[PDB]
């Protein structure tokens, strides 16, 4: 099964409202990869600010949802406070909108027990099509 | 020139809780912009990041620098890409985040560099923000 619900995600991650952006893990293979989703609703606090005349999920929150999914995989592969240390090669392909399901996959590149550093790639999809690519997210365990 | 929040809001469409530039200190069109974001415990995202340790999310530091870059673009006349982001040290309640963005290219695509400081010391670097 490998899927994880929100209550169990909360036991893994320190993040809470209004900055928890993984609704469900649908698949995970420890030390390899993880797939989850974020459901995108008009009823989310950020939408009033981004933007009044046109609701578009901020691209940086799409990085954040990929980062959080990625951090689930790291914690379940091996301090639950991981900070963003670097990110490279983010390309946003298409706007994410209220009504969408943001499906996300993060793949582990490296994880150093010793140093508390992890690197992963990430891709986000809507309706089977890429809306975001991230070449490399780096996390340090503060 | 310098720009206060009401004038910032006349340039940017961003509103609460996603307007992350509190002041523009200096702006030279087609060149550079310096501004700041004040970091308070009384911001909505801190309850979530994290309950037991309040740390300004790195991704919101990208966004603040991207919004600052957006102003310089609009006044030299979405977020398509970002690359070479490095966070050096956590930004905490009670800090002032001072930011500078430099225009690298305007070709229909604009590319800018970004730097964030807390007390003179770099807290974030962005080699490239890409807009169109
Ligand atoms: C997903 As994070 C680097 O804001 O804990
Ligand atoms: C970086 As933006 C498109 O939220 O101004
Ligand atoms: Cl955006
Ligand atoms: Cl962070």
């Amino acid at each position: 099964d490998t899927s994880i619900d929100i209550e169990d995600i909360k036991k893994i991650l320190p993040h809470r409202y209004p900055f928890l952006l993984v609704d469900k893990v649908i698949y995970m293979q420890p030390n390899k990869t993880i797939i989850g989703l974020k459901q995108v609703s008009t009823n989310e606090p950020f939408f009033n600010g981004h933007f009044p005349q046109k609701q578009i999920m901020p691209g940086v929150l799409q990085i954040e949802a990929l980062a959080q999914l990625a951090g689930i995989l790291c914690l379940k592969s091996d301090n639950n406070l991981f900070l963003f240390a670097g990110v490279d090669g983010v390309r946003w392909k298409k706007p994410v909108l209220p009504g969408d399901t943001l499906t996300m996959q993060a793949n582990l590149i490296s994880f150093k027990s010793s140093l508390g550093i992890a690197k992963l790639s990430g891709v986000g999809y809507v309706n089977g099509k890429v809306v975001i690519n991230i070449s490399e997210m780096t996390f340090a365990l503060s």
